[PDB]
């Protein structure tokens, strides 16, 4: 048997707002959180663009003194995670502390750190090299740096799965609950990549959006104009918590974790299959995880990275995986107004997923101004969508072809 | 309901040798993998010897055009997938792929490629950044690589846990397949993290032994000369497969995984505490996990890192887990050979507590000279022991105050 997961706090640092309720916001109103990066020199750059996090506060959270050992990434995942444990009311103590864990990993880590250490052993040698570069820079400190804050003493981890991170950690903290290793997970992800090495490095593989001229219309999922993905900031932390535990305590339920699928595709280090095959069978392992018959989905969060292949395997995958029902579900990319935050996307979809529940409301694909070829599903182009959401699902496929389904379904 | 996990293939690449038999050749004959680095010239380095891979042809498994695209952890960790799937004996076909996955970690993952790389933006301009540089760097790509070169398209992640990696990769691939998740997973990690940041990084943090001028005799775990870790570069993975899975198809099965523990220390980022209270929470997990006596246990193969604090936190951890015990098992850091392989440590270490228990001897921890205050267990000191080992016990800690314990026992 297994028990059952839900959800009782969220946090959220995003391009749209320091929050959930105010990233939310503009989720629900079409806005972009896109424009140019600033404080840095991008003049060689082919992409000058992103989703920043504007305004981030990291005192808010900690002394300037242990903020300085951290990188952005780590800073950012902590204030999710922070942000998500006060959301949930949830009291630490003696007789708990074994049973409460935290898995918020990241796709690519500490690329700030790594640029700015670089600087100093290229230019002054190895002796300059922070003393804090290691433990400040690995990507198992968000978890790390947590615990530590408030006592966290139950299952210490952090995944790495590239743009698959977020919904990996979240799905592998659920099963954490359900298999009895713990009763309470803090689980999401966390990025900062808008570093010259993150635009050098996807740059050089031409995988991002060049729309300089307008970077709030670069991100546009499954429109035929798509030119890549933009790169984005942030974290999302859950918490997750064992039903009868939530239920004693009197939390807050958002939303119960209902399914959690993971495949491989196998197919290549970077690209989807044109057909979406993996992205299938993991949706069909997750509704399947689920007890669920593909019918009673009402609600997919994308993927939807702003990739020719990508957005187009998609389509073929949801086809495949609900027949005769692909239409009557409403599928968005959120990414057409966050963009793709990596490691952290799945995380902060998640939560827009179980907000998409609360509200009863499936968030727009800005920028679908003219979908592609075989693009005809219900994809909430343009503005949001009130209509009943029983059932929500968040994907994510990323390199390596590692992917992961999370299903969220309303609790009374 | 908890189905039984069985190790049917191992394969290794560690300072000892090329593979498993090589490796544990050096391991039982005392043999140390340290030497002076020569890759590179670290004259203003504190620290100018590690425990290097010597002779490693990645064309034993990948082309040349492949491999100029992948870090060597990368390349280091699909050498021992490889290594581990043919050993297994396992062949892949449509009728099981979807039930085979991998969970290989790394601790730092692509740093080598990442400086490379940051070398070129800084000193030429973003235009010369690898176009592989992503997927070529992130930890997440031994699991993505091997999953696409073998067709494996079961559960595809990675952990990454600093010096915990290895024994969490491990045991939650066991979980997959004690749940249901898959019938087999290749798990374990891979580290080769010997660049100027790597050695700068931990030099900075003054955490390495300084012992340049001999350096076999640097890594002493327990001995009161001790003056910290000897980074050292690798991979271990296993094939870890559903018991009868294994049976059906005639698998040689070298021991059973019966039991994994985690726990954090809530304690400190790098310091692990004095008394090893993390650790000794950790053992009892997996202990219980198991169905265990205490008293079952025969040999441990410790963390054992040859740093003051963690190597004595080992010793009162232990004491306190096993009573009077404590005195009639064989414990041992094989790490004083090999040194830290970090996130491979825990891979290569599962892999010599298993031929612990196929060979019937615990290994020595050589250059233990002068036992440390209150190191008086027995720590096999200089020479390998034979004895009769039905219970082996495998510890990891790390950064972020992480631990994991592997359990293995003889099966019939
Ligand atoms: C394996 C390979 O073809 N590497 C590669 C490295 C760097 C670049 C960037 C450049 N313009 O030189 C392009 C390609």
């Amino acid at each position: 048997s297994r028990r059952r997961v839900v959800i009782t706090g969220m946090g959220m640092l995003s391009p749209l707002g320091l929050d959930v309720p105010s990233s939310w916001e503009g989720i629900l109103a079409g806005r972009s959180g896109i424009a140019p990066i600033e404080h840095m020199d991008l003049s060689a750059y082919s992409t000058r663009f992103g989703g920043s996090v504007k305004g981030f506060n990291v005192e808010e959270y900690l002394s300037a003194k242990e903020a300085r050992k951290l990188d952005l990434f780590i800073q950012y995942g902590l204030a999710a995670s922070f942000q998500a444990v006060r959301d949930s009311g949830l009291e630490v103590t003696d007789a708990n502390r074994e049973r409460i864990g935290v898995s918020m990993g990241s796709g690519i880590g500490g690329l700030t750190n790594i640029e700015n250490n670089c600087r100093s052993l290229f230019e002054q040698g190895p002796r300059r090299i922070s003393p804090f570069f290691v433990p400040g820079s690995i990507i198992n400190m968000v978890s790390g740096f947590l615990s530590i804050h408030l006592g966290l003493q139950g299952p210490n981890y952090a995944l790495t799965t590239a743009q698959t991170t977020g919904t990996h950690s979240i799905g592998m903290a659920a099963r954490n609950i359900a298999y009895g290793e713990a009763d309470v997970m803090v689980a999401g992800g966390s990025e900062m990549a808008a570093c010259g090495l993150g635009l050098g490095g996807f740059g050089a593989a031409r995988a991002l959006s060049t729309r300089n001229d307008e970077p709030t219309r670069a991100s546009r999922p499954w429109d035929r104009d798509r030119d890549g993905f933009v790169l984005s900031d942030g974290s999302g932390a859950l918490v997750l918590e064992e039903l009868e535990h939530a239920r004693a305590r009197g939390a807050r339920i958002y939303a119960e974790l209902v399914g959690f699928g993971m495949s491989g595709d196998a197919f290549h280090m970077t690209a989807p299959p044109e057909d979406g095959a993996g992205a299938a069978r993991c949706m069909k392992n997750a509704l399947r995880d689920a007890g669920l018959d593909p019918r009673q989905v009402d609600y997919i969060n994308a993927h939807g990275t702003s990739t020719p292949a990508g957005d187009i395997a998609e389509i073929a995958a949801v086809k495949s995986v609900f027949g005769e029902h692909a239409h009557a579900l409403s599928m968005s990319s959120t990414k057409s107004m966050t963009g793709h935050l990596l490691g952290a996307a799945g995380a902060v979809e998640a939560i827009f997923s179980v907000l998409a529940l609360r509200d009863q409301v499936a968030p727009p694909t800005i920028n679908l101004d003219n979908p592609d070829e075989g693009c005809d599903l219900d994809l909430v182009a343009h503005e949001a969508k009130p209509r009943k959401i029983d059932v929500a699902l968040s994907n994510s496929f990323g390199f390596g072809g590692t992917n992961g389904t999370l299903v969220f379904r309303r609790f009374a």
